[PDB]
């Protein structure tokens, strides 16, 4: 089974290929890493496996779901040391991924009830709505289109939050620029209708994922960054027009970042949309990978055999799982033993209990 045969990433030694892949589950009350998290991440860690966090808060600005944890505070610094501590303790390997929703944010998610800021003011479209605290669905609001120099400020927020992961014992961290967020805003020309240095060419509509790399990147080195993209996902109206253009424009600027800074990302790590996967039971993901100097996750609608296949064919290197992973604590051991795996319930991805729907899903 090629999903465990050994893998390098760096200096991490992982004993197999099974990632955790990052997920939103809304546990961490008032942006606060609660004990909850830890038995969550502790359950999935395995010896040598690798574990990517729920998307994190950067800035109080950065929110478009409840009760996100964030590692812009001391505080939440703090709390974010006892989850990581847990898992290293098991063995594992975690990055914390750094994520702001730009645009896909309310009113009940910004200080002081501000429009949440964006590449663009257009907003998502009526036709995605967004959770609120109390469990209804609301209207993504119009946002505030960014300057420069405020650019410039959020890309200090990812820095900031870098540099507090590795205060938390983070062995890295994840750059969130997929699935209609605050970086894909910049990305997709879907969204993107920017006259400025961010906006037009491909080139220009690089530059916020860019400078956001670079600035974490000088900040705790390159061997500690890996970045996430989804150039075939239009989750929350984030289309582009060619997203194989836009996806290798986006890895020819990592593969100058590494050659510039001297040292190879953590990886890069693609997210595509489930629909191809199912296809496969396209070469999009191939192709990206193959541009790529460096290591390669893959994710989306990822099976055990699916999995195997992207290993074995040289599709990837690493595969992440998302959903089977919140249902099967122990995924890397029912795969290795080819065991059934727990349906998931949707009901209790967002919801706000410490254990159930979180940590109540059984072992073997
Ligand atoms: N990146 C995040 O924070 C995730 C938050 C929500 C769901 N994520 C992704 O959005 C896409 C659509 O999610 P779903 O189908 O669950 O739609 P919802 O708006 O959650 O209803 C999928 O690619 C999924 O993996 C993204
Ligand atoms: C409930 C839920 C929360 C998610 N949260 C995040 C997130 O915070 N950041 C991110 O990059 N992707 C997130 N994702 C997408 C997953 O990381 C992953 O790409 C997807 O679940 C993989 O497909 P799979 O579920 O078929 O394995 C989330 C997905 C789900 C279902």
């Amino acid at each position: 089974n090629p999903l465990f045969s050994p893998y390098k990433m760096g200096k991490f030694n992982l004993s197999h290929r099974v990632v955790l892949a990052p997920m939103t589950r809304c546990r961490a009350l008032n942006n606060i890493p609660q004990a909850a998290l830890g038995e969550y991440y502790e359950q999935r860690a395995t010896a040598g496996g690798f574990l990517i966090t729920e998307g994190t808060m950067i800035s109080p600005t950065s929110a478009g779901f409840p009760h996100v944890p964030g590692i812009f505070t001391k505080e939440q610094v703090r709390e974010w040391k006892k989850i990581v501590d847990v898992v290293h303790a098991k063995g594992a390997v975690i990055f914390c991924q750094l994520w702001h929703v730009g645009r896909a944010s309310h009113e009940v998610y910004q200080p002081a009830g501000a429009a949440p800021i964006s590449s663009t003011e257009k907003p998502i479209s009526n036709r995605w709505r967004i959770l609120m605290p109390d469990g209804t669905h609301g209207i993504y609001p119009k946002p505030r289109a960014i300057g420069t120099y405020e650019i410039s400020q959020v890309v200090e927020d990812y820095r900031r939050s870098a540099l507090n992961a590795i205060e938390a014992g983070f062995d890295g961290i994840e750059i969130h620029g997929a699935h209609g967020y605050l970086i894909d805003q910049f990305l997709k020309d879907g969204i993107n209708d920017r006259t400025d240095e961010y906006g037009g060419s491909l080139a220009n509509r690089c530059k916020f994922i860019t400078q956001v790399v670079q600035a974490v990147v000088s900040a705790i080195g390159a061997d500690r960054v890996g970045v996430r993209v989804s150039p075939a996902i239009d989750h929350l109206d984030a289309m582009d027009s060619n997203p194989l253009s836009l996806g290798l424009a986006v890895v020819e600027r990592l593969n100058k970042i590494q050659l510039h800074s001297g040292s190879k990302l953590a990886y890069l790590h693609v997210t595509q949309p489930r629909y191809v996967a199912y296809g496969q039971t396209a070469r999009l993901m191939r192709t990206l990978r193959n541009a790529y100097q460096g290591t390669f996750i893959c994710s989306g609608g990822y099976t055990r055999e699916l999995g195997i296949e992207a290993v074995a064919q040289g599709d990837a290197d690493l595969v992440s799982y998302g959903r089977l992973f919140i249902s099967n604590p122990d995924l890397v051991m029912r795969i290795k033993l080819n065991a059934p795996l727990n349906k998931y319930n949707r009901k209790t991805f967002y919801t706000q209990d410490p254990v159930v729907g979180y940590t109540d899903y059984p072992f073997l």
